[PDB]
């Protein structure tokens, strides 16, 4: 479950996040197959609440109302055709799979849901599933609202209802199999692995119990025996009970205080510096590399009130944020998930965005279309961060760098930093307010190399900055603070 199933040679997954299927489809074949991203966290796919009051949030899509795949990102043929177009450009798809919980409980019974079925929250009813009351916490849930009150009692986070969610009996057999027959149903279509939603919510061993009925990868693209690439959802900033290694049996976890700290660090917070990274890694406090999956920024934290608050990093924070992107992309540890965001009237009074609930971009609900400009960044209000010059480069570095260790580290005491990753790559930052002009160790041999950040190699020649190095390994770096990027990065497939 540690492994992702990626080609080899491709080290990082991109959410595309409320992307319909069709543009993925799209996006797999004239992108992301040439640029070498190894995959695609999609939205959930099964169907969702259709929430009118606020208009079409994208939290809709993390109360379900049934299995179908059939949300407004598509139906299950165009799932299904996403998928295979994906897979046969060797660009894997990985599923945010919403299991702890069904609907907020409070939600009107009808058919207000993204393929129309009936459900009938208060009186436990998804008869498209099917579950009734039978397969919900009600009963063993032993707070006065039902809800979870306190993060201080562990056997209520995961008994209980998270905000009102409609809690799973997670562990009835049927209710595993239910989920188990959903899950296969995908890994039968072609999925390499899932998020799985909502994972400190769920009791380790329910989980794994689930986990165990899950089939090997189709066999069709993947190799005999492949299990599913399994990412969970646990938001673990220390102070509480719940630790996220106990699920390290199951899969990795998300690493939310990678982007936390980071943000808190690129930001100068609290006395932070970069030149305090030269440990990144566990030495912070983090899971072991090979249980992590990590991020800069997630769909959720970049609205400013999730695991991290403020100090989380996103697309509006544009220069900060391609260095902290660079910054993980280059280290070795964990494995990378780039945000890929749209654009929403962020609106702050009194220190909160009152627009954070606002969906995809859309006409009367019905998600617009990703629309490529000439330059290859996207219209429609997608943000495509992972079209960026200086984050798609990145990714590509991850992916030269592959294997080879963190060495020559190098700081100014303050917030000038670089290091490489063994004879491959190499990295520069300066996010002190002077410039940094220095000569350093590389490690890499001697040549001409294009800077991937201010630039590209194209036919030879570099667009941007230029970088020497010579027999000795050093090279002079110069990077001002006013720079566009105050960042520099070069790499084996970018010499001349
Ligand atoms: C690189 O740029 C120079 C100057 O524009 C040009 O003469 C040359 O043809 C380009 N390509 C190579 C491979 O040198
Ligand atoms: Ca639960
Ligand atoms: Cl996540």
């Amino acid at each position: 479950q540690y492994s992702p199933n990626t080609q080899q040679g491709r080290t990082s997954i991109v959410h595309l996040f409320e992307w319909r299927w069709v543009d993925i489809a799209l996006e797999c074949e004239r992108y992301l197959a040439p640029k070498g991203f190894g995959g695609v966290q999609v939205s959930p796919p099964n169907e969702n609440v259709a929430i009118y009051n606020p208009f079409r949030p994208w939290w809709e899509r993390y109360q379900p109302v049934s299995y179908k795949l059939c949300t407004r990102s598509g139906n299950e043929d165009e799932f299904r055709n996403m998928v295979t177009r994906c897979n046969n450009v060797g660009v894997r798809i990985y599923v945010d799979a919403v299991i702890n919980h069904m609907c907020g409980n409070a939600v009107s019974a009808g058919t207000s849901s993204t393929c129309g079925s009936y459900f009938n929250p208060g009186s436990r009813d998804f008869p498209a599933v099917p579950y009734s009351g039978w397969d919900f916490n009600d009963g063993k849930c032993k707070t006065g609202s039902g809800d979870i009150e306190n993060y201080n009692d562990a056997t209520q986070v995961r008994d209980c209802r998270l905000t009102g969610l409609l809690d799973l009996a997670l562990e009835k057999d049927y209710v595993r199999s239910k989920i188990a027959e959903y899950m296969n149903h995908l890994i039968d279509i072609g999925v390499a692995g899932f998020r799985l939603d909502a994972s400190k919510h769920m009791w380790p061993g329910d989980i794994k119990a689930i986990l165990d009925k899950l089939h090997n990868l189709n066999s069709n693209w993947f190799p005999a025996g492949s299990k599913p690439f399994i990412y969970q959802e646990v938001i673990d900033l220390g102070g509480e009970p719940i630790k996220s290694s106990d699920y390290f049996g199951n899969g990795r976890v998300t690493e939310f205080k990678y982007g936390a700290k980071l943000g808190t660090v690129i930001r100068k917070w609290n006395g932070e510096k970069m030149s305090y990274l030269k440990n990144w890694g566990e030495g912070w406090g983090f899971v072991p590399s090979d249980r992590a999956l990590v991020f800069v920024d997630n769909h959720d934290n970049q609205r400013g009130h999730g695991a991290g608050g403020a100090s989380i990093l996103t697309f509006w924070d544009a220069r900060l944020y391609k260095m902290a992107v660079g910054f993980m992309l280059a280290h070795p540890y964990g494995f990378t998930r780039v945000m890929s965001s749209y654009r929403w009237p962020r609106q702050f009074q009194n220190g909160n965005d009152v627009n954070d609930w606002v969906g995809p971009p859309n006409n009367n609900g019905v998600i617009k279309e990703v629309t490529i400009n000439p330059d290859t960044t996207c219209g429609n209000d997608w943000v495509c961060e992972h079209r960026w010059r200086q984050i798609r480069n990145m990714v590509i570095f991850r992916n030269v760098v592959d294997g080879q260790p963190f060495t020559n580290w190098y700081d100014n005491g303050s917030n000038q930093v670089a290091f490489g990753r063994g004879n491959r790559g190499f990295i520069v930052f300066n996010n002190d307010d002077w410039s940094f002009s220095l000569t350093l160790q590389t490690g890499l041999p001697a040549g001409t190399y294009c800077d991937v950040i201010s630039g590209d190699k194209i036919n030879g020649n570099c667009t941007g900055i230029k970088i020497y190095v010579s027999d000795d390994g050093k090279a002079h770096f110069s990077i001002s603070n006013s720079a566009e990027d105050p960042f520099i990065a070069i790499h084996a497939e970018s010499k001349l």
